[PDB]
This record gives structure tokens, C-alpha cells and sequence, in this order.
């Protein structure tokens, strides 16, 4: 059958309506289980629950035939060995730069504190800046408060996180939504299983 | 004053008794707050709550003067630009290799699924193996079930996680406890503040 890689929180929550419309429901709540492999109402489809970071890794190697990944994670991971088939328009946010509100930029090479080191470098390169990048894994909004780095790059949605910590978004880098990715082989070998799920999602997202 | 980097869960929980003995208590529970900078009973000491991965990063750059980091995270991060001053003997576990119980090793170059790619490489190198490493961020115990990689490297404590997923530990790599690390400059510049806290911890750990 098909293995679908998802992640907890917004992607699991916001994907389920798309799955339900396509004839696929989980038989329990993965948020409440230690389990990581879940059957569905469709015995041709099961689900993996992974860290957001690992969804492309699983789909690339074909541990999963397909997954739902944030565009931020694909941009950072590189998506050269998976096919991006659909923009699902869920878990919508922005990649942004940010700093202490009204904090002047220092006139030296910039230090960007981010999980998204490759996106930070590419974005600053497009703005004419070779920056240094301090790699972190969470709570990017702490970095500028303690003077770790001049700016951060992170996902902004409401901007509540930035505002609460006295930060403000400086640049918008790009819009981020979750994307349906397929294993390059799975697409060739199990398309008959993928296709009616792809067509259902495509129709669902139009609404 | 001094900034102490800690992380949530076991390290925060198991460090607090050491801090209390040294005259330092948090004025609230960081597990229940969105906040990330916490004053203490000691107005010369405040606390950062970070991802475990980021504690050395903060201490290295001196965003934090000192922190409590797992030895697994120091080994993987490299600890060449911090001083390891004490083995606190908390959050004790092992770095181990593991696979499907009784699964034979394939007679090709090995694929290790781990967060600890540098530890995996070093350990397999000491065993005469140049392995490939599939980088992941969590739920290492899923990898072998779906045939992502031949083995995993991960922290084992009770082994409950391995057993529940039908995995077994193959090799013990090394013992892991949390370590007190200092910024190389903070050690030189604020030793008068560090010393009585260091002496208290050292005494505490003897018991
Ligand atoms: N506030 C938000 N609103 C909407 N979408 C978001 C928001 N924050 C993140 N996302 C999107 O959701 C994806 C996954 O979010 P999630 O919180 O699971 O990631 P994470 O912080 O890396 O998780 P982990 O704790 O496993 O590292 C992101 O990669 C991004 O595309
Ligand atoms: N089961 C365990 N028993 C004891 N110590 C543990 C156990 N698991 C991990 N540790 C130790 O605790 C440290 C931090 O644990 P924690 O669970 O916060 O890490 P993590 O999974 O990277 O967290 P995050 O979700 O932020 O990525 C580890 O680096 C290790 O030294
Ligand atoms: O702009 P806002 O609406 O404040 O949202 C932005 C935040 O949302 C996400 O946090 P999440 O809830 O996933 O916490 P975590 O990812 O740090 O665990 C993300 O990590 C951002 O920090
Ligand atoms: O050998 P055991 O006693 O089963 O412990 C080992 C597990 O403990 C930790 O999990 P944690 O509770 O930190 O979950 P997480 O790190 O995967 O979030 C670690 O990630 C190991 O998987
Ligand atoms: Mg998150
Ligand atoms: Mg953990």
C-alpha cells in the first residue's frame, strides 16, 4: 500500500479534512499515542507521524511514498529528490527576518540566528549580503534578546511571538504553506493508488 | 550577572535540587510559561530555557555564561570552545546502536539513521566501518520498522522504547550524563560569581 508521512499539530489537524474527503480516516488520535504507524479507514493507506524536519527524508528514501511538508522545510532540506505535486494551502505562514524593534543594523557582516541556515544564506545572498549563520533548533525569538546574532529568520504567522518579545519582522522572505511531496519511484510504481487521492486533494483545496 | 542555559524536562527537573542547595530557586515553573528568561532567588543569576541542542551554542557564544548539556549533545556539537567543568551525573543514559531484534546485518556499507551523525561516524570508524548516516531529529525507533537505515544510534535509558518497537541495543557506545559547561571568557571574567556555585554543585554530586 501507500505510506503517508505527516507531522503532529497543525499539519495533522489541517490535513485530516483533505484525507477524510478522499476516503481516508485515522482509527485513533496520534497525538494521544506513543505509536508512530497508524492504519486508516483505507487498508491500502497507513500514516507515519514524524518530526516536520524528517517528512522529506522519509519520502526521499521511500520509507514513506508521500508526505505533507512545510515549504520552509523543503526549501531548507532541498527537495531535489522528491516531486512537489500540490500546494495544499494549509499551515500557512511566512519565512521572515526579525530583530529588536527599532534596533539599528550593525555595519559589519551579519550574524543570523535561525534553524533555516540555507534559506538565511540564499535570502541574504539575493540582498547582496554574505552573512554568518548561528544554527539553532527552537525559540529563535530568544536569540536577539540575549544578543545571540543581529537578526533571526523564522516562520511568522500572526506575529504574536515577535510582538510579545519586542521583535518586529524586517523582511518577508516568502510565503510558506504545506506541500504534497511524492517519492520519485512511488510516483512511477503506485500512481494508480496515488491518483484518486491527488484528484480529491486538488478538488478539496479549490474550496 | 550570570546567565545559566538549561533545557525542559529531565535536565530542568534534575538540576533544580543542585541549584536550590547553591542558593538559587526559580520564582515560577518554566514548563507552564511562554517566557524564556527567568529570574531566580539569586538576583546575580537568571536562567534561559533552550532546546537541549542549543545549550552549548548559547554557552559557546556567551549568550549564556554556563549551561547544563547532555554529554551526547556536547559530543555531537563538539565542545572545543566551551570548558566542561563537572559531570553532574543527572539525566543519565547511554548512546547505543540498535536494530530489529535478531535482524542480520547486511554485508554492504551500513546506513545509520540518527540525530548523532558525528557520534555515529566516529563510533563506526573505531569499529572499522565507514558508514552512511541518514540525519533525523526524533523518533529514531521508527526508522528500522519502515526500513530507513540498517541501524539507529540514539540515547537508551530503560530500553523500554527499543523493546516496545521490537528493537534491541546491539552496541553500547558510551555513558551519557549532563555536564556543566562554561563560556571560555565568562570563566576568566566572572569566576567570583561561578566559584561558590561550582563548589556547591561539586559537593552536591558527591551525594
Ligand atoms: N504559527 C504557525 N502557523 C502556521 N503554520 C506554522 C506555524 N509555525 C509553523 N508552521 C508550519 O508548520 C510546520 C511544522 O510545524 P511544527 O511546529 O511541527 O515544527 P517544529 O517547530 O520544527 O517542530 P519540532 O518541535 O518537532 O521541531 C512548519 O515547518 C511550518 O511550515
Ligand atoms: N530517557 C532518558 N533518560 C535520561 N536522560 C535522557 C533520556 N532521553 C534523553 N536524555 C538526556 O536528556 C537530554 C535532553 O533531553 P530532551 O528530551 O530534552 O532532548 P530532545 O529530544 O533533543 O528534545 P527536543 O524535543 O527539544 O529536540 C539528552 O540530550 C540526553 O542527554
Ligand atoms: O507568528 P505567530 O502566530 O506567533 O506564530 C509563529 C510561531 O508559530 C510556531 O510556533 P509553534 O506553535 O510551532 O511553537 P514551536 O514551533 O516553537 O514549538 C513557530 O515556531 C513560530 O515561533
Ligand atoms: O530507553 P527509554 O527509557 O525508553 O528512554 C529512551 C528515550 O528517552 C528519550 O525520549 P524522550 O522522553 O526525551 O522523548 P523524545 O526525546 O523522543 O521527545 C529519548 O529520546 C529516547 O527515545
Ligand atoms: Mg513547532
Ligand atoms: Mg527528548
Amino acid at each position: 500500500g501507500l505510506t503517508l508521512a505527516l507531522s503532529k499539530g497543525r499539519i495533522l489537524e489541517e490535513t485530516m479534512p483533505l484525507l477524510r474527503a478522499a476516503g481516508v480516516e485515522l482509527l485513533e488520535d496520534p497525538e494521544a499515542s506513543a505509536k508512530l504507524i497508524f492504519p486508516t479507514s483505507n487498508p491500502n493507506v497507513r500514516v507515519l507521524i514524524l518530526r516536520a524536519s524528517d517528512v522529506p527524508t522519509y519520502v526521499e528514501h521511500g520509507a514513506a511514498d508521500f508526505g505533507v511538508a512545510g515549504k520552509d522545510v523543503l526549501l531548507e532540506h532541498g527537495a531535489n529528490h522528491v516531486y512537489e505535486l500540490l500546494d495544499l494551502k494549509i499551515a500557512q505562514c511566512k519565512l521572515m527576518t526579525a530583530g529588536v524593534k527599532d534596533a539599528p543594523l550593525p555595519n559589519r557582516r551579519l550574524r543570523i540566528a535561525t534553524k533555516y541556515v540555507n534559506v538565511a544564506r540564499a535570502y541574504f545572498a539575493s540582498q547582496g549580503q554574505q552573512v554568518d549563520v548561528i544554527k539553532l533548533y527552537g525559540s529563535m525569538e530568544l536569540a536577539p534578546l540575549v544578543g545571540l546574532g543581529d537578526l533571526i529568520v523564522d516562520v511568522v504567522d500572526t506575529g504574536n511571538t515577535l510582538r510579545a518579545n519586542g521583535l518586529e519582522a524586517r523582511d518577508h522572505i516568502c510565503d510558506v504553506s504545506s506541500r504534497l511531496i511524492v517519492n520519485q519511484v512511488s510516483y512511477k510504481r503506485k500512481f494508480a493508488l496515488l491518483e484518486p487521492i491527488l484528484d480529491s486533494f486538488k478538488n478539496s483545496i479549490n474550496s
